[PDB]
């Protein structure tokens, strides 16, 4: 396994981007700035195996707690977690740190964020990479309800819409929540089908799940502590802005993303499947690719060595000049 991170041994940074919104991050290394942006429901610590490797490779790594998570502010309002707001906060973040650009690397919902940073704020994005999450143009004549409603692997996302409902389930037992979610693809205890009909993500999963081969008890306990601070409302709110996000995305008009870009697919991610990235080169002329076999949704901890190799090779060729 690559070198990991001990939270107590990190430099912790805090930037107040607006009076009630402060973003926390950890920072390691010297060199071009690289901002890592985690997904749902994760932490800066999801990048624990990349942070040392990227610093050693000659980068200044900034690994965020995204809005709603960890030591970052978690306002309760849904609209505080739309992509327009979140992106403009990340621009302010760069402004406050005095960074003209950074490389943005995201996974999951953080991958969605870094694509829209590249699309709308390219002057601030040196280069962009996404783990798992594709860049899909907005169709200015089609409702975000129709698309998700089709693919049955997206049913749990409907369960996540009504405020308070999934929160109660996810907050009931945090240790069970993280052990149930953070599993390799072959170790899954969840069906992402008729979650609503089942009446919950965990209705039919072990009350005392085993520990995945991917994670230690101590690592699970770090997530548990973190989610004691603000719980799951802020995190879930990222899923509750589909219409708002679509309307914003439509404002890009025809425009392409013309900066250096990297799309990394994960063979065993059965939600964010590799095929969803097909034809991204139509919108992103300088796209490069990587692909990780035997890799489920939790890319950084499932295949940390492979992630590190792919990102370092791409950073050295395409982000440093
Ligand atoms: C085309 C972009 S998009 O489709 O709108 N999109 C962009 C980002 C994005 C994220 C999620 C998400 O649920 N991510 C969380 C997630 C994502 C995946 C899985 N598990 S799985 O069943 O896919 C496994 C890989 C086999 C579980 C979970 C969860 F909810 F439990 F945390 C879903 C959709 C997302």
């Amino acid at each position: 396994l690559p070198t990991s991170c001990n939270p107590s041994d990190m430099s912790h940074g805090y930037v107040t981007v607006k009076p009630r919104v402060r973003l926390h991050f950890v920072e390691l290394g010297s060199g071009p700035a690289v901002c890592l942006c985690h997904g749902f429901p994760e932490s800066w610590y999801s990048w624990r195996y990349q942070i040392p490797a990227l610093a050693q490779a000659g980068y200044r790594v900034l690994a965020m707690d995204m809005k709603g998570y960890g030591e970052s502010s978690a306002p309760p309002e849904i609209e505080e977690y739309c992509m327009e707001v979140l992106c403009k906060e990340m621009v302010t973040f760069l402004d406050k740190l005095g960074l003209s650009q950074a490389v943005f690397i995201g996974h999951d919902w953080g991958g969605m964020l870094v694509w829209y940073m590249a699309l709308f704020y390219p002057e601030r994005v040196r280069a962009v990479a996404s783990l798992n999450t594709p860049f899909i143009p907005a169709n200015p004549n089609m409702s975000p309800l129709e698309s998700i409603k089709a693919n049955p692997v997206f049913d749990y996302q409907l369960y996540f819409q009504e405020p308070g409902v999934a929160e109660a389930e996810l907050e009931q037992n945090l240790s069970r929540t993280f052990k149930s979610l953070f599993r390799a693809s072959d170790e899954s205890v969840l069906s992402m089908h008729k979650v609503c009909e089942a009446g919950g993500l965990f209705v039919n999963s072990p009350e005392e799940p085993s520990l995945s081969r991917m994670v230690t008890e101590e690592e699970i306990q770090f997530y548990v502590q973190q989610f004691k601070k603000s719980g799951f409302r802020g995190p879930l709110n990222w899923y509750r802005n589909m219409e708002r996000n679509w309307k914003w995305a439509c404002k890009s008009l025809g425009r392409k993303i013309l900066i250096p870009a990297l799309m990394v697919t994960a063979e065993k991610d059965f939600v964010l499947v590799p095929q969803m990235s097909q034809h991204m080169e139509d919108w992103i002329p300088h796209l490069k690719r990587g692909h990780i076999e035997d890799c489920g949704h939790w890319t950084q901890m499932d295949k940390p060595t492979e992630v590190n190799q792919i990102l370092i090779k791409w950073l050295d060729s395409d982000a440093r000049n």
